[PDB]
């Protein structure tokens, strides 16, 4: 059969492209594997500063105590940093012999690496990432809630008032500013809160006007263009904060505030609430990089399922091959 030997040829050549890319397979294999390691004691790393800060936020601990939770925020800082800057490193893209997280004069921590992936040839037709980029796994995360950030005023605050991390709840109305939230006297001498943006003008009330302006209640929300976000304790008139559109920001940065929050002061009432509104943030900002590097970690184990995909269909043509030959 001119056909049988057509035959045998072709699993010859289909079994030797087998052979061919196994150097390539065992590679991709090992460096992904590699790199899920290291993103899984990152996630370990995460979860543990997680736990300081939801213990720093509680009123009742010691302001000693808070203090030295910060040498171990540190610790856990320098961890990430390890992992980062794992070696050739594995997350500086195609700058390979550079080293890709340091910390500049500044203070900041920087990336010197690039955002260019390397894609192994694991069969004549397939094409995987093999590595990541520091830039897009450390880097690149976004602050606050994820949507917008809430900050203390340069003005400082002499209330207890702080607030919640908030969210987004109504997208079509949602409108991106840079808002500051005011609390001010009545009239008739009530604890009134106004909301204004530079773009958007006075939102809380259209207004301007106090006597306009809806009376604070403890613990409720307030919400404007698509936001929502709980401000508790007693503010004192005068005291404002920033909320701001979300900027990028580390996972290093993140644990540097963590540092610098956990070092303020913390035993008067006021000096608690002035640390809240923060905590509410970095835990925020702790959950976005947890999810943020499990977002990773499904990409690398969707790039192993279709290494191994590829491998299933190797094993299967075998089993074929066999029973024709």
């Amino acid at each position: 059969d001119p056909v049988a030997s057509a035959q045998i040829e072709l699993i010859k050549q289909r079994i030797n492209n087998i052979e061919l890319f196994q150097n390539n397979r065992q590679a991709a294999d090992s460096a992904l594997r590699l790199e899920e390691g290291i993103l899984s004691n990152a996630v370990n790393s995460l979860h543990r500063l997680r736990e300081i800060q939801i213990q720093a936020g509680n009123p009742s601990l010691s302001e000693e105590d808070r203090k030295t939770l910060a040498v171990e925020a540190q610790a856990l800082l320098n961890q990430l940093l390890d992992y980062a800057n794992t070696k050739s490193y594995m997350f500086s893209g195609s700058k390979s012999l550079t080293q890709p997280v340091s910390l500049n004069l500044s203070g900041q921590y920087v990336y010197n690496g690039d955002s260019t992936q390397r894609f192994q040839a694991v069969t004549t037709s397939l094409l995987v990432a093999v590595n990541d980029t520091g830039d897009n796994v450390f880097m690149r995360i976004p602050s606050g809630n994820g949507r917008f950030a809430i900050r203390e005023t340069l003005t400082p605050n002499t209330g207890t008032a702080s607030v919640s991390s908030g969210s987004v709840t109504n997208e079509a109305a949602f409108v991106p500013d840079n808002y500051t939230m005011t609390f001010a006297l009545n009239s008739q001498g009530n604890l009134v809160v106004m909301v204004s943006g530079t773009l958007s003008g006075n939102v809380i009330p259209p207004s301007g006007l106090p006597d306009d302006a809806p009376l604070y209640q403890e613990g409720s929300a307030i919400g404007f263009n698509g936001m929502e976000m709980v401000v508790s304790g007693l503010p004192k008139a005068g005291d404002s904060f920033s909320i701001s559109p979300a900027k990028n920001e580390s996972i290093f940065s993140t644990v540097q505030r963590m540092i610098n929050n956990l070092n303020k002061p913390y035993t008067s009432s006021v000096e608690k609430a002035a640390t809240q509104t923060e905590n509410n943030q970095l835990l925020a900002q702790i959950d976005s990089a947890l999810g943020h590097i499990l977002s990773v970690q499904s990409d690398l184990g969707a790039r192993l399922n279709q290494l191994e995909t590829a491998e299933k269909a190797n094993n299967d043509y075998l089993d074929i091959s066999a029973a024709t030959l």
